[PDB]
């Protein structure tokens, strides 16, 4: 039956939960929020698809090791004389996501953008998280 | 193994591919693209998330009962210094989708919106194409 | 699994949603609307169940091969004190069903008639697909 | 194979026959006919679905806390010229229900109503059927 | 392993055991004894297949909403030079059946009669078992 | 699902049909007949059940090895107000059986028998089947 | 996993439990105590099996058509040089069976005895139990 | 995939609908309500977990043998800077349970009590209902 | 199908056999005997289960390290009128178990008891299978 | 065999042992407590349904990340001629949580209430927890 | 479950029924009796094992291509102290066997031998039977 | 596949091998040689079934507890113009059974008798064998 | 599933109890104890792991071929304030074994010692045990 | 195969490798050493099984929240004219824990003791581990 669902490409409504995500960082949370972590030797990136979400509507806090995006999307809008025949973009409005990054950042000095619904955080790590380098000999 | 993909939640890379799909509309292309269309009595409205797509790069042509949607999105640019620990945004540049709407549009009469990375198109239905009323008795 | 489900006889509510239907006509829609198709020589019978669906909530449209039947039956009303123990009604409010006729119909000379939640719907069959006879030797 | 049945939607005609149903409540009968029943505490209300049935031809008795619904739909006459190309309506005729409630009803007080092929019936809860309310201290 | 007895037909004897049914009536007892249960407005009829028993060797017994049917059918006797090269019929002398009816009956006006092998047993329903009309508006 | 079948004991109507057995001898037909085959060393003896079948109904006819039981049991009359809500015996009304004896019979000295609807047949055995003694040294 | 069960024989512990029983008759309770019900036409008896059970500790209640037997049976006693190396015993001290009998009982007649740990309970039926004759013609 | 359920652990909310259950009484109803029967010579005990139900919100009703517990309990608020980031407590409203008791029970003189989300409510046995005692000798 | 018997608590009729079993004793046998031995220091302990056993058709009889338990026990007599409609006790007459016991036995004094159908033989150890005590250092 | 239990619906007892549960936070403990844990900006509120548990019994102890709830509900007391004859209600006394926050609490500001077996404590969030806001530019 | 019964090698027992056989003859009988046909150019030789037959307990009887052998050999007679511990000699006492050969024999001429439990039974073709050579060139 | 080896009832030759077998007694062997051991309070008797075994070539030697008997069956002889076109019967030629009887026997004192293929052996019991009575009080 | 038991590495406690074992040796009992037999030309040493053992608590007999280790370890004590949050060591307290060693032993001379909670028993054989030479030429 | 491996009872040696363990505690190690940790209010108690280690080869060092033992146990010394005929014991000559705890630990003032082959290690909590107490109003 996996497989009929597979047929369906319903990932974008039954997929992208992200209950849990393992993999040296934690991500956690409700809804599609596509992310893409850059991590750099001074800072680390956060690039997060809000698609349809205003500039307004998006909550950015950050401390320590972890980020946190909370967001709404109002829902698309019909008259009474339209219905929506086929749809495969995701009806849920809040959606939000808890990332543990593997890094202390100083969030003081952090900056966002949001163009074209990608939301690109830059977290500055802390001198604590820097690495330094061993010499090979 | 579906099992464990579905515990991936690898959703919006190795899904939303679309080769085919039968509701009564034709949708064919490449990428991902969730498409929504509402059908209104005198127009259609087609909703493409295109998160991170510029309106320059957007080609949007439509003739009979057919649109098409061409798109490319740059690349997640990266410093040397800096590497992708961490991705579930698809890396597909090219993204298109095929859409054959039920109903024979206006194509000199549309429009087209895209504001946080969402395209709303208004199709204008032909006459050809608008339902009469069947009165009951 | 399937046999449990089958012993439940669930089937108004779970099932009869119709996402498509392929057999030379194209049918989709929501909801619970059994339909059946007579085809005459000259005209197209369309037999629709809209049990508990009142007459001015019908919305009966069509053109060329397409009918489409949008109706919506108010829920069963239930007091305070009063509790629905046991219900094989489907709860759904809005349903609609879009049939794809084979043939061409007038819809300018269509009729209807909604009797005992039955709706008849007369189509008269266009010139262009009135077939003509071929004589054997 | 089931999958293959569900993917037919074949569920008014093959499905709802309930040759049994326990859920403190026995319902029994022949054909297509969902039942909704709606306990108060003086009353009951059983709603049934008997589309296309005329009111002449409902046979509606109860007694105890038995009602038993029969009911004869005539078929869809269809002149030698027409054809059922397609059809999802149950063509079986003689459709009956026999509905033991949960209390005692007074049959005598009992009413029904008959519109848009919906039957709601009005049952009377007998007084030694009456629940009592236990003071909590 | 079912299908290979079901080709062999062995329905007779190692069927028909009825250790219970249950669909309103409860039908319990041992050996082969179809029933059918007819049931009308005033009174119950049972039908039951004694096939070889003999009208002294049936035990014919009622109270309330139950009936009792005991019956012996001695086997076929064979003289020694004789042996039973073949047989579907079912070996089992003591045959029985206790029928739970659904209606109360007035055993003291039941009358039965015994033709082919047949057993008709005509049970008048009691006056709290007959139900009343509830008149439709 | 032959085990949920088996849980139904619906023997007597969905077994029984006997298209085909082998056991050194050939029996074919169509209904509900338990045959029983006792051979002895002047004769074969068949014993019937044909429950419900009058003795005018039934056509006994044979020659050289081959046994033909042909009968028709009147379906169960139902007056209008009378319901069949419970049913076990064969609704089938034209039975019939052919047997093909190990041994060639003197049909013109047969004899049969019909009571309690058992059909007892005498076939004496043909004199170039009656087998002699070997004795034993 | 079932046949090594099987295997290991151990019934009389792990089995016998009784939650409960579907035959006309509905017993339940807990641990070790076969019941035999044999019917008549003027009484009911039941043969309970007691092993190790003392007469003081049987409490038998009956009301009705529900007979209650409660039993508690001491345990092995064993000194502390001494160890179970094998048994099949259960160890259950507190054993106790509902049986809802078909038909009502006097219980101010009911007697019972109790031999080699066999307790047989008579109970007579009550005349509105007490099954008439239906002559049969 | 039952055991990747089990290992959620999500038997409160997914848990304990009790749609029906036979262990010699009827419980039916909707939500989470847990009850233990402790049935006494001239009682019976019944005690449900309200928790998080106010004592005002609890209907208790009961006539014969059955008894219905109907209670409400106010979802958890939370203001609008809070967001539920874990929760197993079950969110359904309305919860009740129709208990059928296998004694029929003295309303009148029924009562009740609610302390820490436990409701005990104790049932005096009808005399019609009260077993006596069968000496064994 | 395992489990459907399991469902059915089949275990004292169709378990309890005890071909064999291997624990370091040889139990063998035929019919329903639950034996429990426990081993002490100077002695053996035999508790069988015989209810429904007249003690005078006990045969004991022991040799070396062999125990041989035969008994016998009438079945359930039942009058002409009377009829078992419900028996879970085994219907075998001829019981017995063949005990190969881990010590040799002084069968001379030997000795056993019958209560409430349990069969308590004690079984003195022989010098030869009395244990001595190791010291420890 | 997991939807035989799933049929049971004995969740409160079998399920609900949460020996662990990774969801960003750590939760572990013995016994049923269904937990509900709302974050906030400033402070963390955790919900435990501790029905039957009096306030004297809760040991409520909280340092840095991890709280600890503590509790023991005194079992259901029954009077010996009382009997337990269905319970749904967890046997288990002594019951706790270990709950690992994601965030660090003063807990000298802490509070907690306990009404209708609902304990809702409240932990006020450690400066060196609570986010700041990351502007959007 | 087919090798746990090859483990116990009851074949002589639980094997040799022979309901049917098909190799170019046909056998059919009941019980134990291993036959070896030796077809010679003028006679054919029947070889079957009797063991425990005695020789007056024989009949041996032929006909055209089928020969019958029926035989009863006395059960193991036991007194009462003695009991069967052991046994793999089947108990069936009427055992037969119906040979149809495959050439027409003599039956006036055949002769048989029953020495050591082996009946050797000689029957002479008849000359329709006897083959012709057919000289290869 | 073991099915199909079950219809071919090729039990005598590929079946009876008896490698081992565990009923208290040890059974090791090669061939057919059915055994039934019979054991009494004074004696056992073995019964071996030695078809087509002539007397003299039986080889019956016994000591303490086990029995060995050695047979060989010279084959079926057949002529150069016979063939054997079907045969059931064994063809191994030397047979031989050890077994390991439970008790010590009398060797000195065994008789042995041989009719009809069937090898009837007594060996008497020795004193050390022999079981005394334990007196039950 | 016997994976994901594999998986938890709960072998010390729902492992070891050692019903059985045949290897030549037969070894019984319950609880944890590992065994290891080391067999000498003149002795045989058993080292049995008794972990938290005293040496008052340990009872060690011999006699023959078979050596028992009755032993009981004190559970660990816990103050109140204290909780067992893990455990591996298993709670079972009272644990002993049944060795019965494949050479007799002189019990008389045997020697036990316990260090670090290791049992390691000398065990002299005895002069029937003790193997000769054969020369080999 | 699992349960081949389940019916050896092999779990010291093949068993307790505890690679990891996830309870809100991280165990790792190689080898056979169960542990117990017993978490009181002021401290952390380590039950470790080292059966047959000496006190000098146990290395137990201890730091914030993470324990370590490291042991050797010397294999068993066997002579050369002695073999491990069993053996249970695991082989395995270094073991090893890595425990950490939930809490932080004051390694200057922890203790330990071996007794019996059980270590039992002492760990006063660290200040800022110690829990206080919410009141609860």
């Amino acid at each position: 039956f996996e497989r009929m669902f597979k047929e369906f490409f319903a990932t974008p409504m039954t997929g992208t939960t992200m209950i849990q995500s393992s993999t040296g960082i934690q991500i956690s949370g409700k809804g599609f929020m596509p992310i893409s972590i850059i991590e750099g030797d001074q800072h680390i990136k956060v690039i997060a698809w809000l698609p349809g979400v205003n500039k307004e509507d998006i909550i950015l806090n950050a401390v320590g090791d972890t980020l946190e995006i909370r967001a709404k999307r109002s829902p698309l809008m019909i008259t009474e004389s339209e219905r929506i025949i086929y749809s495969e973009i995701p009806e849920e409005e809040e959606i939000y996501r808890t990332i543990k990054l593997p890094a202390t950042v100083k969030e003081e000095n952090a900056s966002a953008k949001f163009e074209n619904g990608v939301l690109s955080v830059i977290l500055p790590k802390a001198e604590s998280s820097i690495k330094k380098g061993i010499n090979i000999e």
